[PDB]
C-alpha cells in the first residue's frame, strides 16, 4: 500500500504503563531498518488461550502472536509456515537459535514459530527472600528438596509467624526430573530418572507421592497458604509477605542476579531438578504469524530485528534509556602477548585486514579507547580528498622535474645540505627549462576545476 | 575445477618465519567459511613497485596484491573493478568502511580497492625512548616542533653521546599540516594552515624552510645520522640505538599503546602535526584483485572474511594463540538499572526477545556469567525432545480424563487434601470407564514408535 506497513503483534499479559513511550522508541529503529512500524496490543494474563482462540477464528486480522497451543494449533494450520522465510528474512535470527529449538519446535517437517532464545534448559528452584534469611539468621545449606526445606519454614514460621512461609498458588505442583512431552493436564510423564523409554503416570512414582505427602504436612502446619488451591494472589518478589517460592531459572537468568535485580533486594535460590531441554522449555515463548496475515515477510524481518538489534531489544526490556537504566561499560575483547610475539612471528595489523575487529592488547588503557573514539569523530576530510591528477598534457615536464627533484632532495630534505644554498639551486634547475611552471599552472586549474566541482 | 580454489595475494615485505604455521591456521578457517585457501607470497621491501609493475604485465598469474602506485594503475585498467563485487561478496566489508575511504579510493566513479579499515586519519609524532628518559631524566613538556626537540637532543647528546639523538633516515622530510595529494615526488602541496584552494611549492613555505634549517642545525651538531642521505640500515625499536624517532599514529594505534608493545618497554608520543583524512591517510594500505584473476568472487569473499572475521584476523595479526598471546578478557555490555526500571514500565525478557543480546545489568558477576555458559555448553536433551502425540483416536478417552482431572488435581497438587486418600479416589474415576488405559497404551506405543525414529 501507500503506507508503510503496520504489523499488529499479539501479546500476552498487561501492558506496560507506558507502552506508547516503548513503541515510539521501538519504531524509530524498526521504520529506519526495515521500513515498517509495529503495534502491540496486550491481551491479559488470564483468558489468553480462550481470547486467542476463539476470537480469531471467527473475527480479526493479526500479524503475529505470542503462541497458545502451539503443538495442537500448527498441525491444524493456524500458523504460516516458516521454513522458507527462515532462509532469508529470518537467517541471522536462525543463526543464534540452539538446535533444541528447531526440534522442539518442528511440526511434520515444517517449523511455525520463532522461539525467544533464552532458557533453553532450565531447573526449578527455592528462592528464597535474603531480607529475612539476614534478619533471623536462618540457614539454608542443608535445603536440596521439598523434604529438606522443612527445617526451614519450622523456623520461620516460629520466628516470624505472620509471614506465609512457602509462597505456593493454585497452579503448583511438585517438581521433579520428569518430561510432560504433552501439556494437556493429563498425569503422564518420562522419569528422566528412570527407565527413559516408559510413560508412566507422575501418581504412581514413589517419591513424586512422597513429595505430596510432605505438602499436604505443610498445609496442616500452615506452611502453605489456607487457600492455595483456590487463590489468585500472586506474591511481590519486592515484599517482605513471603519467606520461599519457587521460580524457573536457566542459563539467561545468571544466577541469582535477575531475581535480586527484580525483587531489589538479596534473593537466593537452591535448584530442586537438574536442567534439560525438553519440549516445555523449548516452546515456552513462541511467536507465531498468522496463515490469514497480508504482511508475512515483513513479520519476519520485525522478528528478526527484534532478536538481533540490541538497541532495539534492549530499549524494549530495559526501557527508557536515561530514565530507566544507563550505560556503565562497553563490550571488549582482551588479550596479553606472550614471549612468542616477535616481528618475525606474526603479520602487521596496517596491512592485513580490519583493525577494528583486532583484540585489544592488556597494555590499552580504557582512557586510549575512548580518545580514539573521539578523534575519529572529531577528524575533518581535506579539501583534496579524491583529487586525481591528470597527467596526460604534462608527461615530459613531470618527468623533467621529477629527475631533477632526485637529484637534489634527499639532501635538501634530510638537512644534509643548507637549504640556503641549496633551495636556490634546486629552484633554478626546475624554472630553467619551464617545466616547473607548466606542471604547477596545470596542477592548479584541475585543483580549481576539481574544488567547484566540474 | 575440481578442487577447493587457491587464491593467491601478493604482499609487501618480508615473509613472517612461521608463515606456514599462520596459513595452516588461517586456511581452516577461510576453507571452513569459503570453501577455498589463501596462499601469500611476500616480495620484500626495496623493489616492490618494480617486481608488482614490470614482471606483471608480463609475467605471472595472480588474484590479489598490495596496491603500487593505485591511483595511476587503476586508470590504466589493471584491478578490477570492485563496485559491483561491494554489493554482495564484500557487503559486509564495505559497511565497515569509513566513507573517506571509498571518496579517496574512487577513479571515475569506480571503487578498485579494499583499503584496511584503520589510521583513515592520522599525525606524525615524535617518539621517545622511555627506557632513556628514565635514565637520564630528561623532560619532553615543551616539545611541540623540530625547532623545541633542540634542548632535548642537546640534553641527551651531552649525558649519552653515543645514542643517536634523532634517528631519522633517507626517506625523511620535514613533516607539517600539508596535503600532498599527488604521491609523485614532486614539491608541490596543499598548505592546511594557509589557503585551501591553492597548489604551493613547500620549499616556499617559510615554516617548512624554517625546519630544513633546523635540520641542517642537527646535522652540524651530530643530532641525525653523519650518513642520513644514503643509509638503509633501520633503527630497532626495542634496542637504546635512539633516543628519538619520527612516527605515523592515528587512532587504531590507541595512543602510545601500540609502539610501547611492538618495543616491548616505554615509548612516549608527542605530535607535530594535526590530524586529516586525506588521500595519503585513505589509499597507505589497498588490496586490489588483478583484472586478469579466473577468481575475482572468491578473492572477494576472502578478502570480506580477513576483514569481518575475528578469529582469523588475529590469528595472523597477533599470531599463533598460546605461543603469541592468549585471551584474558571477552567483550561485555555492561548496563545499571535506574529509579525509573520497575515491572509496568519495562517488557519481559522471556517473552520478548533473543536474550544474548540483552545488555548485562551491574549486580551479575564475572563467575555467574561463566557458570552461565558451563551449564549452556553440559545441558543435553530429553530423548522426548520433539514427541508429538496424536490424539485422534482418543479424543473422548482424554476429555473423559481431562474432565475427571479438573475436578481433583488442583486439591492433590498443592497438598490440601491428604494424598493417600485422595490418589485412590482419582485412579478409580479415571480407570471406571476405560479410558485411562486406552490413553496410557496409545501414548507408549507412539512413544516407542518416536524413540525408534518410525
Ligand atoms: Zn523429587
Ligand atoms: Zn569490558
Ligand atoms: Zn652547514
Ligand atoms: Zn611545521
Ligand atoms: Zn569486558
Ligand atoms: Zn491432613
Amino acid at each position: 500500500g501507500p503506507d508503510k506497513p503496520v504489523i499488529k503483534m499479539y501479546q500476552i499479559g498487561d501492558k506496560p504503563d507506558n507502552l506508547d513511550e516503548l513503541l515510539a522508541n521501538a519504531n524509530k529503529i524498526i521504520e529506519e531498518k526495515v521500513g515498517a512500524k509495529l503495534d502491540i496490543q496486550y491481551l491479559g494474563w488470564g483468558d489468553y488461550g480462550k481470547k486467542m482462540s476463539v476470537i480469531t477464528s471467527s473475527g480479526e486480522n493479526y500479524d503475529i502472536a505470542f503462541a497458545d497451543n502451539y503443538i495442537v494449533n500448527a498441525q491444524k494450520g493456524a500458523y504460516a509456515d516458516l521454513t522458507e522465510l527462515y532462509k532469508k528474512e529470518g537467517k541471522d535470527l536462525y543463526k543464534a537459535l540452539d538446535p533444541a529449538y528447531i526440534k522442539g519446535n518442528t511440526v511434520n517437517g515444517k517449523i511455525y514459530a520463532v522461539p525467544v532464545a533464552a532458557n533453553v534448559a532450565s531447573s526449578q528452584n527455592f528462592a528464597f527472600n535474603g531480607t529475612l534469611l539476614a534478619k533471623y539468621g536462618i540457614d539454608i545449606s542443608g535445603v536440596t528438596s521439598y523434604e529438606t526445606l522443612e527445617p526451614v519454614l519450622k523456623q520461620i514460621k516460629e520466628k516470624a509467624p505472620d509471614v506465609v512461609p512457602f509462597a505456593i498458588g493454585k497452579v503448583f505442583i511438585p517438581s521433579d526430573n520428569f518430561d510432560y512431552p504433552v501439556a494437556n493436564g493429563l498425569p503422564f510423564v518420562i522419569d528422566l530418572e528412570g527407565d527413559t523409554t516408559k510413560v508412566v503416570n507422575r501418581y504412581e512414582v514413589p517419591r513424586f507421592k512422597e513429595h505430596l505427602k510432605t505438602l499436604h504436612k505443610f498445609y496442616e502446619a500452615g506452611y502453605i497458604p489456607k487457600d492455595v488451591a483456590t487463590s489468585d494472589t500472586s506474591f511481590d518478589l519486592q515484599q517482605d509477605t513471603w519467606f520461599v517460592r519457587e521460580e524457573t531459572v536457566g542459563p539467561a537468568d545468571y544466577g541469582n542476579s535477575l531475581l535480586s535485580r527484580v525483587a531489589n533486594k538479596d534473593i537466593q535460590i537452591k535448584p530442586i531438578t537438574n536442567f534439560i531441554k525438553k519440549n516445555q522449555t523449548t516452546q515456552v515463548a513462541n511467536f507465531v504469524i498468522s496463515n490469514n496475515s497480508k504482511n508475512k515477510e515483513k513479520s519476519m524481518e520485525i522478528l528478526n530485528l527484534l532478536n538481533t538489534n540490541p538497541e532495539l531489544l534492549n530499549g524494549l526490556v530495559y526501557g527508557p534509556e536515561g530514565k530507566n537504566w544507563e550505560k556503565i561499560e562497553g563490550k571488549e575483547n582482551r588479550v596479553r602477548v606472550l614471549d612468542g610475539y616477535k616481528g618475525n612471528t606474526h603479520m602487521g595489523g596496517w596491512n592485513t585486514g580490519n583493525n577494528w575487529i583486532l583484540y585489544i592488547n592488556e597494555n590499552v588503557t580504557d582512557q586510549q579507547i575512548e580518545n580514539s573514539k573521539k578523534e575519529l569523530a572529531e577528524a575533518k576530510e581535506s579539501p583534496a580528498l579524491g583529487f586525481i591528477f591528470n597527467t596526460d598534457n604534462v608527461k615530459s615536464e613531470i618527468s623533467a622535474i621529477a629527475n631533477t627533484m632526485q637529484q637534489f632532495d634527499t639532501a635538501i630534505n634530510t638537512g644534509t645540505v643548507d637549504p640556503d644554498k641549496a633551495i636556490p639551486e634546486l629552484m633554478e634547475k626546475l624554472k630553467s627549462e619551464g617545466a616547473y611552471e607548466k606542471v604547477l599552472n596545470e596542477m592548479q586549474k584541475q585543483y580549481d576545476e576539481f574544488l567547484k566541482n566540474k
